[PDB]
């Protein structure tokens, strides 16, 4: 995944939601700081739902690959929102970013 058009993509599809960087405020979606090499149950004190706690799964592109085109999927008590990114092009360059930005 190209991790320019990763950021991109992030900024055009998730950013007034998640931030993925240090500083990232908690609004709706979590801060993903960190999100490659934790499992799901483990936010950093952001009110979680019996969705994401129940999943105890690892994210590292995999497991985020069908969940981003298949959120209500995974588990039907999430939030549900459109169908996925675009195809799996944009979603892997999405990832390449991600691995870097939530990292750092
Ligand atoms: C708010 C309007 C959101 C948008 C837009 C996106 N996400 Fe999200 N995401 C949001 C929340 C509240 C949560 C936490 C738990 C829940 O069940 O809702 C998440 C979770 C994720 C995860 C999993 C992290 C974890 O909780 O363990 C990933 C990998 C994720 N979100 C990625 C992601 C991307 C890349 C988005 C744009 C394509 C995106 N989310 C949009 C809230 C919101």
């Amino acid at each position: 995944g190209d991790v320019e058009k990763g950021k991109k993509i992030f900024v055009q599809k998730c950013a007034q939601c998640h931030t993925v960087e240090k500083g990232g405020k908690h609004k709706t979606g979590p801060n993903l700081h960190g999100l490659f090499g934790r499992k799901t149950g483990q936010a950093p004190g952001f009110t979680y739902t019996d969705a994401n706690k129940n999943k105890g799964i690892t994210w590292k592109e995999e497991t985020l690959m069908e969940y981003l085109e298949n959120p209500k999927k995974y588990i039907p008590g999430t939030k549900m929102i459109f169908a996925g990114i675009k195809k799996k092009t944009e979603r892997e360059d999405l990832i390449a970013y991600l691995k870097k930005a939530t990292n750092e």
